[PDB]
């Protein structure tokens, strides 16, 4: 509350270190349905079913111009990425696959670099 704070947590290295999971993410071979946004006159039913696109290309424009505020914001995208995937995509098709394959990566590399 005003004046009582909890002892401050060391922030200063998140925006790099957020960089090097995007770019493991980026490089993941299961990477592919997800590097550049669905193409939303090419892909019937996206527009109007997906209220929040997001992909990795925009992710990392989102990163590199300062638009993310704390590393929550971060992960809230990438997991937007995943729930975008897993609402159109069936579980038993290679894309719905890749979406859950690279979801876990992503925890995994959450955890083990933040928590």
């Amino acid at each position: 509350s005003m004046s009582v704070k909890k002892p401050k947590r060391d922030d200063s290295k998140d925006l790099a270190l957020c960089s090097m999971i995007l770019t493991e993410m980026e490089t993941h071979e299961d990477a592919w349905p997800f590097l550049l946004p669905v193409n939303l006159k090419l892909v019937p039913g996206y527009k109007k079913v997906i209220k929040k696109p997001m992909d990795f290309s925009t992710i990392r424009e989102k990163l590199s111009s300062g638009q993310y505020p704390n590393l929550e914001t971060f992960a809230l995208d990438v997991r937007l990425v995943f729930d975008n995937c897993e609402t159109f995509n069936e579980d038993d098709s290679d894309i719905g696959r890749a979406g859950h394959n690279m979801r876990k990566y992503f925890e995994k590399k959450w955890t083990d670099t933040f928590k």
